C-alpha cells in the first residue's frame, strides 16, 4: 500500500554509510559482594554470611573526601545485576590508606585489604545489629531510631583492588563522638539520643561491647567503632580496622554525660563500681 | 536493672568479630563493549530513522563453544551472556557471534581500506535492521486473516578486546534453522501457511518498494529470521547491489520473477504477479 518517501529514505539510508563513532564505555564495571542475613526482618536475631555470587553494577565517578584510615569518593550507580544495588541512586566508595594495609600486612599474609574490607563491613553490621535490638526494646518515648547504613564489599578490576561500598548520605555529616570518648554537647533530641545509644550499647552487652565514633546525618549512621571492651589490647579491642586508644573505655566512662535519653532508657551510672 | 542481650543475639554479634567465610564463585565470562544502531521512532519502526550508538556499554560473554557454524562469507558461534549493561543483552541467555572470513575481508579491503571487519559489520546490521522495517511495515499493513508475521532478530554489534576484533551478535534461536528462499532467487514449495507467508513476504516487499528492493535469503526458525539479502534490484555496482555481503547468484532478481509461484497468501496481498511485464 502507501510506500512513503520517509519510509523509503529510512530505509535507503541504511544501505549506506552512517556515521559510526565507538566511544569507549563510561564508568567502570565492578562486582559486588554481599553480607547476607539469614533473618532480615530480626536482624540482631540472624546470622551473617558473605554472598559467594559476585553481582556486577556500573558506576560513575562524580568527585571526592578524607577521615582517618580511608579515602573516598563519590558515584552514581547507573546499574546493577539483580539490582544489588539501586539504580540511579548514589554511593561512596572507601579504600583504606597505605599506612593502614601496611599496618596488617602482619596480621593478613595475604588478601590484606581485602580482609581488611571483610572486617569493616562486618564491624558496621554488628553495629547495625545493635541499633536494630535497640529500637526494639527502646521506650515509646523515645522517637528517632539510629541507623547504620548497610556496606557491601566491591571488587575492582580497573584498579584491581578492593573496597567497601554504601549509600551516599545528603545533608551535614556530623560526628557525635569518637575513639577517644569525647562527645559532643548534645543541641537536640536526636543528638541525646546518639550520645544514649554509646551507653545504652555498653549496658547491654553487660559491659562487654562499646560503640563508638557515632556519625552520620540525622539518624543514619556509618563508619562506627566497635570496641571488645574487655580485651587489654588494642590490637584484638576493635572489630574492625579503627583508631582506638587503650584508654577508650575507661576514658568512655569518666567523660561521658548522662541526659535524660539516658535515664528515659533507665541506664546506670558509668561510672560506678563493676562489682557492687 | 537491665535487659540485656540472649546468647543467639551475643553470637551472632561477636561472631562478626572474626574471619567469617567468603569464598568468591571464580569470574568465567569475556568484556565486551556493546554498540546498538537506535531509532527516533522504535514504536513506528517503518517510519523510524536509525542511527549508531555512540557511548558504548558493558556486558560479559562466556565463550561456552569453539562449534563454528555456517558455509557462506560468516561463521556463526554460540557464546552466553553472563550479564549486560542495562540488559541490552539477555543475562544467563545464549547468543550467537557473527564473524567473517577472512578471504572476504581481503575482498573487501579494496573497498573498506581500514577497519574493513568493523565495516562489513555496520553493513550487515544496518541490512538485517532494513528487513525490520519492512517486516514492520508488512505486519501492520497485512490483511487481519494472515495468521502469521516475519520477525527479523535484533542485531547489535560488539567489540572484543581480548579477541581484538569487532562482530554481530543476535540471540540464539533453538529450534530447526531452515531456509525458504535463497540467494539465487529460488524458493521452497510450501507445505503449510507459515512458510508460505514467507515465501509471500519476499514478493511483497519487490511491489511494496516499487521495485527497488527484494529481500531474498529468509531463513530461521518458523517466524523467527534473521541474515536475510536486501537486494537493489537496479544497481550495477560491483558490491552496491546488496545492503549486506552476499553472494547472488546470476541475475538473483530475473531467477525470482521468473521462479516465485503465488500463493494464498501473495492473493490476500492483492499482489499481482512477477511474470507481468514491467511497463505494460
Ligand atoms: N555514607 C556517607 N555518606 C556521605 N558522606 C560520607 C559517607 N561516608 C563518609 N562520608 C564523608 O567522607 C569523609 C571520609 O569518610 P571515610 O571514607 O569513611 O573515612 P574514615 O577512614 O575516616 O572512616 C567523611 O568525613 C564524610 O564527610
Ligand atoms: N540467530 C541464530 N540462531 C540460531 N542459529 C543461528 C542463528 N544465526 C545463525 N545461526 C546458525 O549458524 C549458521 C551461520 O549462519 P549465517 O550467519 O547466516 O552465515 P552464512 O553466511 O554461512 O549463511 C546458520 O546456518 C545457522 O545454522
Ligand atoms: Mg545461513
Ligand atoms: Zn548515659
Ligand atoms: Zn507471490
Amino acid at each position: 500500500y502507501y510506500y512513503s518517501a520517509v519510509e523509503r529514505n529510512n530505509l535507503m539510508r541504511l544501505s549506506q554509510s552512517i556515521p559510526f563513532v565507538p566511544v569507549p564505555p563510561r564508568g567502570e564495571p565492578v562486582t559486588v559482594y554481599r553480607l547476607e542475613e539469614s533473618s532480615p526482618s530480626i536482624l540482631n536475631n540472624s546470622m551473617s554470611s558473605w554472598s559467594q555470587l559476585g553481582l556486577c553494577a556500573k558506576i560513575e565517578f562524580l568527585s571526592k573526601m578524607g577521615g582517618g584510615l580511608r579515602r573516598a569518593v563519590k558515584v552514581l550507580c547507573t546499574w546493577s545485576e539483580h539490582d544489588i544495588l539501586k539504580s540511579g541512586h548514589l554511593y561512596i566508595i572507601k579504600s583504606f590508606l597505605p599506612e593502614v594495609i601496611n599496618t596488617w600486612s602482619s596480621i593478613y599474609k595475604e588478601d590484606t585489604v581485602l580482609h581488611l574490607c571483610l572486617r569493616e563491613i562486618q564491624q558496621q553490621r554488628a553495629a547495625q545489629k545493635l541499633t536494630f535490638a535497640f529500637n526494639q526494646m527502646k521506650p515509646k518515648s523515645i522517637p528517632y531510631s539510629p541507623r547504620f547504613l548497610e556496606v557491601f564489599l566491591l571488587y575492582c578490576h580497573s584498579a584491581g583492588q578492593w573496597f567497601a561500598v554504601e549509600e551516599c548520605m545528603t545533608g551535614e555529616f556530623r560526628k557525635y563522638n569518637n575513639n577517644n570518648g569525647d562527645e559532643i554537647i548534645p543541641t537536640n533530641t536526636l543528638e541525646e539520643i546518639m550520645l544514649a545509644f554509646s551507653h545504652w550499647t555498653y549496658e547491654y552487652t553487660r559491659g562487654e561491647l562499646l560503640v563508638l565514633d557515632l556519625q552520620g546525618v540525622g539518624e543514619n549512621l556509618t563508619d562506627p567503632s566497635v570496641i571488645k571492651a574487655e580485651e587489654k589490647r588494642s590490637c584484638d579491642m576493635v572489630f574492625g580496622p579503627a583508631n582506638l586508644g587503650e584508654d577508650a573505655i575507661k576514658n568512655f566512662r569518666a567523660k561521658h554525660h548522662c541526659n535524660s535519653c539516658c535515664r528515659k532508657l533507665k541506664l546506670p551510672d558509668l561510672k560506678r563500681n563493676d562489682y557492687t
